[PDB]
């Protein structure tokens, strides 16, 4: 199959294919998540939680991110590679280019940045200098009516300034059908129902990698499957089918 | 010869001389292309991939740019040494001068940055700075995550925008890359300075390859828009004379290398 | 329980209960270990392949091990916590001793190094100094350079002899534990007689008092022919935590590694 | 074909293969020696005349090998990949040591560096801690050399080069040594040749140095050209006479 | 029980439910500043005195902040960490960014700095960006030699008022009130929404602050009058912090001694 | 009264006045101390519990105990200002020499590392080169991953008496036995600080935090427990190691 | 004494009691310099010349006065500690900020800086950010090579006129101190009547609000002509101090055979 | 006059001139103290506390030695310009040489550094390598083993601090290089105070010269002329 690129993602969003992301963090993993036909891989500040076992993202610095990409895309998978610039790492739309040039450097095909409207130049000044921009919505971890209002007015200002691509993250499902319905970028959603453009799960969440509670927005796509391919295969499947997220995922 | 100026490049264009340009990346290539008298070489981020095995040219550095400057400055070339900004590094006016000065300190005597009627503001700031400035419309590599060009009747009305503005900021060359054939005539008519081709067809002021093409050293098919010019030469001395002879007589590109 | 400790290891070879040994790299990974009551944790710079890519161990920096064992640590894991010193960091006894303290002041417990008879010194230099030591002798993957690949170790008596000698020297010098890679099973089952620390094996046999393996050799996590002296042990298993407990069970039971993983 | 190991350099000499070696510095050309069949690519400090422009090597920094050869191991060529030290940084055998981590860490592997008996030491050290060593060396002058050349490889350099040595004094360090021998201005009794890339494909001015032929001249690509070095070397027709010190 | 948040600040000035903050440096208070329930705990410049030794608080630098950030970090409290920009460190609204960021990547949880209406700019940016503020009006140690009690005439009460009303404009959640006259500090609780946090400024504030060393007596001869020593005759240090959560809690403290 | 000096805990050793040492960290428990006339403060490795959380002391770095050193040092307090060496600042004499420079330059009157009879090329330097040296034996903190008798009695006394012999002036003694410590202070001309080593040495230490009650260790006692404040407390403990109250049988192996 | 303020030497020029400033380099003549009563210490850019032998003041760095600041700090003096922002320092108001904290930071309550009123906009940011800012004009000696020597400013009726204009922009700015140098006597009055805060002269005669020299130079370490040698005669380097103190604040020095 | 040389002083040894040397940390003073004809200006770590106003010596670093020695050396004095290796700053010889190297480039014409007989290898070291080195020592027995070790070593000057009067005397009747002393007494080849010491800016070693003379140039003067004339040191400024 041939390398996935960005404009191939909005041919999705057109054709109605259901775009399957997951994060990754290194070789091994960005190579199986490609075997399994995973369209895009997010080296996320997740990490954070999940690697390098902090109580937050905060501490996920701009070289820890440089580090993972560089892991993902030696690689060299055919899934769109999407970097997360770190919270304090695009104050200014220079240190926000600045910091998606290290990252482009280091692999990464687009870069992933959270915030509503506010973020409206910082996004035309990297798009116009051709860095790729994901936005970021909703519940941003560096972080009714109303607050849908301005959910919808953030998303528009990104769209509008060059964001190719944005994740809806912890959203009523009915306020994020309504996002996906009045933009033309794909949205990706967690925690944001089905009625998005794509998925998005951090891996070793739907490994079940994680002791008790599981989160409310994920499945454990491991338990009961026959290998670790097998279980990203089920993951990718299922987005693509519209089963996943179920009821049971909503926000 | 006398040393090829900026100047030259412009009365060569209106004596109807083509300009022969060729990427070239060290001392012992700057030195034979001068005895073939290429006009113009380029250290380009093209060296990314043909030089460090990238799969694209966005890791390449202003580091290594000013490192293979230097090894073709160090050959004293008659030719006007042209370099690379690289990807990341022109993203403000300021950041573009202060990268232009660390290739001129190196020995490039003019530079190259890609990007349409947005850079106007950066151009006016190097030119007005004595910084000479080759613009690169078209397919911009370094914008290859971000995407040939000027297909759409739009998307030719918008390179020649792109190419007028760079022109009136001060942009005394440009390199016109993946152009159909008609859309860069009429760029090179519309302008004043000298065009310089790659994939855009025979009519520009000049035309570049990457040295390493048109020498043949690829495996399998060659990109449309390449000759090689190796292929049945005595000497590679003999292979670059070749190719400034076909640009200068107007045989190359020809219709097979242009879209 | 309680923390696995180095003396742990030593009263766990008196006592016959071998010692479950796997690679870990990152926090999740560190308590999904610990849980499954894995004995000690390596920061290994296998990290090189397995997560950075690469073909070889060689470009592995010692700020690298230092970043995955601060994860590793912040997970605070019963098992002992051992790093690698990657190649090229303890080529005097001076340069071993600062790399040992960069990576226990991220959180090792001990550090293992490759090489035979010649690190006598430098084993010596860092025990002294209370830096424990593990030994890895046989195949030394930093040197496939030197060997031409990836060869399996001691297939000679004066390569056997060879393996003994360094083996004890490392032992004498005060190394508390031993990895022996790539070896004839009948040659390490003499190595763990005739010394008296315990012997940890990978592609050795089971003949020895412990067993290790990278991570994701174990969870099957690559595709097409895998190297003898591997396992998958994800395969037929309801989770991934029940392939590691399978891994710790199948080491203690005496049946991993069986004859199909040995040489 | 599998990888190039030093082991099979020593299988080589057995069987009476000739090594071919060439400098090289770049992915594109990497990628040439590859399909031509080069056994062993040499990131030499020749670079420092042929890229760089300098008078002389003594420029050529640590930091310059270890770009180039990073630039050659990305192309991941199936040919051994051998990098100088630079002279400067293998004054001691911790420098040494040193100095080829760096390159091993950049895609190195093997070092070579130049000197005789003194280096003997250094040799070894680097031998212990698992860096293979290209050494590099060249009537009682010949004496001398041959007294080098077993120390080197008595440390334990499992390759060397003789440069610039009359034929039958290489022709004795090969019967006598059990390594294998890589000739430049050292005639055809070695157990395989080296040249500079540049060189051997006619790009200098004018008179073509003493040691070396151009391959380039007369043929269809830089490929056959680099095709015709391997063959002439391995059926023992390069270097001719003219050739020689 | 349940980390303390930003909202949850809030929620309890609404309950009218007093909130204790407490300066804290190192992991052992941590532990037992959380176990005394403890609301917020401030990693202050106040440090550059009663660690450091110094006559003010002027040396007190970034690194330091983040060094005693991160040991409180470590101990993982359930109350909210809140840390210091040192004076020199928000200069411009991008410094003050910069600095701001150090601090919560080393575990402060919101930042506190000090001035009055012309720092709106500067609260507006780090807001914006994701990072809480704590204002700080009054009297403001790092101001030390530009004064040589704040808000004394009718000017100077007006002029804090604009001041807190900037802050909070601008997205402060939070405002230490220093060295206020009690009725000028209770008018400033009162139009403001975001809780105020008083060191002498009298017991008409949604909560209380004093520095971790002076009310556990720690310092010979004359104390300055806002404090209260809670260890004199205390079975323990952590009973001397349990005594001053509950005094705060329970309006016992501050008395009309401790204020001006 | 005068500065404390290391003649001074010698004299006092001759004297049978029993030395308090305690822990510090900061300048206000510096002046406290002072007031209350600890004799001796030590910026010890122990901040790597005590101060950042940290489960070992193995984090703690030289610049570490140099901000700390500074710290108390800016007090002035009378008591002789001790400050650690941490694990891996001394493994050659010159690393070491380099270290305590730093430590000395913060303030530090004398520098305290841990270790036996190896150590005595080490103290010899630091000691020619004017460096004040308090040895540490038995449990030494820095060795908790290596660590995980007549033999053991033996090699203690062999230790104390090699880093004597080397020139250290100051000796601690941590986690001995009651009557092995006896024997080494028997033994030994320089002063012996016990910590969890019972009664017979010249001298007590423990860490500030534990003996303030902000945490019980065997060998600790809390002596906040009953005291009206935090002054009261370190006069209490100061008193204590001078009649010679504590340690007592329940703090002793 | 209580310690010397800012606000202090504003009641001092009101209550008519003169300023008496000294440079001051050292530890041990900062413990002097307060034994004998001197209200300010100067750590001054002419150390350039007294202390390091340099032609011009133009080589000092800004390292160097924070060096020699910290030397006067350590003797914790109660005369008011000023430091000069050496020439190149405060270039952008961000830049005159970061120096003046690095000097705070060091121990200066007040720094100096050399200008006219193009420096409003900097007085301004520094004030607000709670530096306090001691002007100087007249000859601003770092301007050297612009005025082509150390020549006296203000002799022209237009030189007069805009230093005038520039005493009174900075004083308009925030300025709570002003440095008169080289100024001739009838000029300096005006400047002095026609401002609010203390001026402080040098070579500008005794209708100033107080004084400053060169410690050097009023120990006969070197005459120029606004210079006396207090030390020729008394019994000692303290005596001399205190005979400066003395008359400066007696009226007698300057003289006018020290004024222009 | 000329320049003060190393055998100059060795010149006034033989001669019986005895040698006058003072701290100085600054151009201005340099000059005054040239005026007066001090022999020898020291840059010591004494400005730790007189210049620094530290309690002790031991926070003075190489960098602050180096900085003061170029105030001095710009002024350009005829005395030999001396500059103390601080502590810390000598530990092996290769690190004495790297300190030396650094103060005599920044204007020290011999260093001073303060040690015992352990000190004879770095001594020859530096010798050797053509750093003039003044040593500086201060149990009897000991002291003049440490005082012929570092003569034997190469040492062309040395400081003797604190003896008591005879058996400095025997020091230097034993030595054949220059003695200055410091609370050692008159029958040493010369005398060294702290500057700040001798101008009455603050010792049972020291005198106060100032208190009494019309100027400071006159204090120091009269230092240079008692300790030539061998009236200072006098009995009260013994050990
Ligand atoms: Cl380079």
């Amino acid at each position: 199959r041939p390398a996935v690129t960005v404009p191939k993602l909005q041919a999705m969003r057109e054709a109605g294919e259901k775009i399957a992301m997951l994060t990754c963090y290194d070789a091994s993993f960005a190579a199986l998540l490609d075997r399994a036909n995973v369209d895009v891989q997010l080296i996320g500040d997740s990490l954070g939680n999940v690697l390098q076992g902090q109580t937050t993202t905060l501490p996920v610095t701009l070289d820890d991110i440089a580090y993972h990409t560089a892991c993902v895309a030696r690689a060299q998978p055919r899934a769109l590679i999407v970097a997360d610039l770190p919270f304090g790492t695009y104050g200014t739309p220079a240190d926000a280019f600045a910091s998606a040039v290290k990252l482009m450097r280091a692999g990464a095909q687009m870069v992933k940045f959270e915030g509503g409207e506010w973020l409206a130049e910082t996004v035309r000044f990297l798009v116009e200098r051709a860095v790729p921009v994901c936005a970021h919505v909703g519940l941003t971890p560096q972080s009714t009516e109303a607050g849908a209002a301005q959910l919808l007015r953030d998303a528009r200002a990104v769209e509008e300034a060059g964001a190719q691509l944005i994740v809806l993250e912890a959203v009523p499902t009915l306020v994020a059908a309504e996002v996906t319905r009045e933009l033309s970028i794909p949205t990706i959603g967690i925690g944001a129902g089905a009625e998005c453009s794509g998925q998005v799960l951090v891996l070793h969440d739907m490994l079940g990698v994680f002791p008790g509670k599981r989160p409310r927005f994920v499945k454990d796509f491991m338990q009961g499957q026959p290998s670790i391919f097998a279980a990203v295969e089920a993951y990718v499947r299922a987005v693509k089918d519209g089963s996943f997220p179920g009821p049971e995922h909503s926000f």
